[PDB]
């Protein structure tokens, strides 16, 4: 298992665009594409992502491009953060993968604001991260995602993508 196949397994792949778990305009392997309301600013936003005239819909083949952009990008927000830099270092390659998918549905900064879960994980207290890690909105919104990288986290294994 791998980063690719984790993030595969909790985002699904849709090649039509969609409104995510928060009502968002989103599209493919969970690449968020606006946060506004207006469907065409979406399309928009598609059309200049692929580089093409879509009419909202993409290929797998496109699909799987934004989304290697997106893993991509979101290593390396995590390497160019202070806060995450050092957590993520610290980390073995396992639950280094957890803390990028944090990374890739929540943003840096999103991430970067759990700092005591974060401290946690720099020390290796397992157990106490997540249960910190649990008392969140993130949780508390999407509870079956949260608990398998929380588990991940906890176990360094990924026995909960099994
Ligand atoms: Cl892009
Ligand atoms: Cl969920």
């Amino acid at each position: 298992m791998n980063i690719f196949e984790m993030l595969r397994i909790d985002e699904g792949l849709r090649l039509k665009i969609y409104k995510d778990t928060e009502g968002y305009y989103t599209i493919g392997i969970g690449h968020l594409l606006t946060k506004s309301p207006s469907l065409n600013a979406a399309k928009s936003e598609l059309d200049k992502a692929i580089g093409r005239n879509t009419n909202g819909v993409m290929t797998k083949d496109e699909a799987e491009k934004l989304f290697n952009q997106d893993v991509d990008a979101a290593v390396r927000g995590i390497l160019r953060n202070a806060k995450l830099k050092p957590v993520y270092d610290s980390l073995d390659a396992v639950r280094r993968a957890a803390l990028i998918n944090m990374v890739f549905q929540m943003g840096e900064t999103g991430v970067a604001g759990f700092t005591n879960s974060l401290r946690m994980l720099q020390q290796k207290r397992w157990d106490e991260a997540a249960v910190n890690l649990a008392k969140s909105r993130w949780y508390n919104q999407t509870p079956n995602r949260a608990k398998r990288v929380i588990t991940t986290f906890r176990t360094g294994t990924w026995d909960a993508y099994k």
